[PDB]
């Protein structure tokens, strides 16, 4: 997987300026880290770097998602470099863009053991090649700014370490466009990708993914090849409003809605048929007048529908219980996205049961796997990171190698 590529263990650094990719895309609320995970597991390749002499670390990362606006009062990575100080112990020096004349300078010859971190690579909107102005229109980015922007974060290192697993499944410009003649898989990447390769070769069976969260859109373009891998899924959280919507023809008010994900809902079913896959969607909700931790709540059902102006933002009990019928059955879980909002109390008790049940699974032997920025906040909030057999850093990464797909994150570093 990375057998074929250059790996940091394997790269020079000594006299060295290291530019790496990390996913410090950590949750905030009342705009606090909830959980430095991420930055954590990061610091292995950081302190790699400089206890074998590199010049200077230089730190970039997105937060979020800007689409391609500078928003610093919502979205800055400030934070992040006053978590990390405490990780490292070892000062951390903030830039406040990533790209530019100054930024340029600022690491072109820093002192010795200098660690760097860059503002939010998504306040350009060359970092994703497409974005949104400040008014909300949607816009591409122009190939000759984007190599100037790749060009530039090339100038901040003499070498270039991915180390970003959370994000390997993105082909920015910070993941596969940067252009230096070695580049190489840091610890965590490593680690996360020789993780799943063992788990993801023979699964033990019945395989069940749980899919929730919020990024409908992106994660449900996800389920088609999915469906080839696993003998169950869960569909929770926010997915599940679009499947119950176009097969039930449930009213679900303000709910979470794909447009485009809804043409595929029929044919993604027909294959589960086909292939022998349960699918399990909620039956039951709580829900909220507004999107709001003090929201008015009811309770709804999939016969009731949601009222229009609420939405659904937990499931209910007896969805609880056919969760827990399926994580009963699996022996092998791969669980990506809360099955409601979990960081507000009124829509968290669906989640905390669900783990629950997880963690039960895992004392008897299912080899349990939770991941994603988010959902890995579970785990960190109910304590149970030692509960389940492995909490990885990537969601929608460690679907996509659910997939099979070779991550472009990978793909992009150096050959052996
Ligand atoms: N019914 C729902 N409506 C709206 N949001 C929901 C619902 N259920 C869960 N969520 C939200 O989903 C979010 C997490 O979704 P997301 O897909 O970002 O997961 P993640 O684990 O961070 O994955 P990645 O690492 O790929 O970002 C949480 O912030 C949670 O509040
Ligand atoms: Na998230």
């Amino acid at each position: 997987s990375l057998s074929n590529k250059l790996t940091l263990d394997k790269l020079d650094v000594k006299g060295k300026r290291v530019v790496m990719r990390v996913d410090f895309n950590v949750p905030m609320k009342n705009n606090q880290i909830t959980n430095n995970q991420r930055i954590k597991a990061a610091v292995p390749s950081i302190k790699f770097c400089l206890d074998n002499g590199a010049k200077s670390v230089v730190l970039m990362s997105h937060l979020g998602r800007p689409d391609g606006v500078p928003m610093p009062d919502k979205y800055s990575l400030e934070p992040v470099a006053v978590e990390l100080k405490s990780l490292l112990g070892k000062d951390v020096l903030f830039l406040k863009d990533c790209v530019g004349p100054e930024v340029e300078k600022a690491c072109a010859n820093p002192a010795a053991g200098s660690v760097i971190l860059l503002e939010n690579l998504r306040f350009h909107v060359e970092e994703e090649g497409k974005g949104k102005d400040a008014s909300g229109n949607k816009v591409k980015a122009e190939p000759a700014k984007i190599e100037a922007f790749r060009a530039s974060l090339s100038k901040l290192g003499d070498v270039y370490v991915n180390d970003a697993f959370g994000t390997a499944h993105r082909a920015h410009s910070s993941m596969v466009g940067v252009n230096l003649p070695q580049k190489a898989g840091g610890f965590l990447m490593k680690k996360e990708l020789n993780y799943f390769a063992k788990a993801l070769e023979s699964p033990e069976r019945p395989f069940l993914a749980i899919l929730g969260g919020a990024k409908v859109a992106d994660k449900i373009q996800l389920i088609n090849n999915m469906l080839d891998k696993v003998n169950e899924m869960i569909i929770g959280g926010g997915m599940a409003f679009t499947f119950l919507k176009v097969l039930n023809n449930m009213e679900i008010g303000t709910s979470l809605f794909d447009e485009e994900g809804a043409k595929i809902v029929k044919d993604l079913m027909s294959k589960a048929e086909k292939n022998g896959v349960k699918i399990t969607l909620p039956v039951d909700f709580v829900t909220a007048d507004k999107f709001d931790e003090n929201a008015k709540t009811g309770q709804a059902t999939v016969a009731s529908g949601i009222p229009a102006g609420w939405m659904g933002l937990d499931c209910g009990p007896e969805s609880s219980k056919k969760y827990a019928e399926a994580v009963t059955r699996a022996k092998q879980i791969v669980w990506n996205g809360p099955v409601g909002v979990f960081e507000w109390e009124a829509f968290a008790r669906g989640t905390k049961a669900l783990m629950d049940e997880v963690v039960k699974a895992t004392s008897r032997g299912c080899i349990t796997i939770i991941g994603g920025g988010d959902t890995a906040t579970c785990c960190a909030k109910w304590n149970t990171e030692d509960k389940v057999s492995h909490v990885s850093t990537g969601g929608g990464a460690s679907l996509e190698l659910l997939e099979g797909k070779v991550l472009p994150g990978v793909d992009a570093l150096s050959n052996i």
